[PDB]
């Protein structure tokens, strides 16, 4: 299959999910603290009007399927295999599930930009986004933007 996304699926298990989009998984045997691509999820912010605390949610989301997840696998871009503090930015699946897609598609993040390389479902996080907005889900249930959403 000739496709733009030639990257690699690598496994990696649930040890302890961070954030919404940050979450160690243990990966070659050794904990890590991996980064969801292309995502933007809120920490826990104000608790009434803009983007609000949708931490818990986006974190028990993520952890929802991580810790659900038998399986998890990554897939590292081609962009960087480590953000924020070098964790580790890469394509996450679920029990095969896109973590990244989930998060944004649920309401919990909003598409993101890493760095120029990994963006390679860019595309589908920006419309999972507006997915998200159209249908107006958690973070976008809030007039934080109201542009789009």
């Amino acid at each position: 299959a000739t496709s733009t996304k030639k990257l690699h699926k690598e496994p990696a298990t649930l040890i302890k999910a961070i954030d919404g989009d940050t979450v160690k998984l243990m990966y070659k045997g050794q904990p890590m603290t991996f980064r969801l691509l292309l995502v933007d999820t809120p920490e826990t912010k104000h608790p009434k009007k803009g983007v609000e605390k949708y931490g818990p949610e986006a974190s028990a989301f993520t952890k929802k399927m991580v810790e659900n997840a038998k399986k998890i696998e990554v897939e590292f871009d081609k962009g960087q295999r480590t953000d924020k503090y070098g964790r580790g930015l890469a394509y996450i699946y679920a029990d095969g599930k896109m973590v990244n897609e989930a998060l944004v598609r649920q309401g919990l993040a909003k598409v993101a930009y890493v760095y120029k390389g990994n963006n390679t479902h860019e595309q589908l996080l920006r419309k999972a986004e507006a997915q998200a907005k159209k249908e107006k889900l958690n973070i976008w249930s809030e007039d934080n933007a109201d542009s789009g959403q």
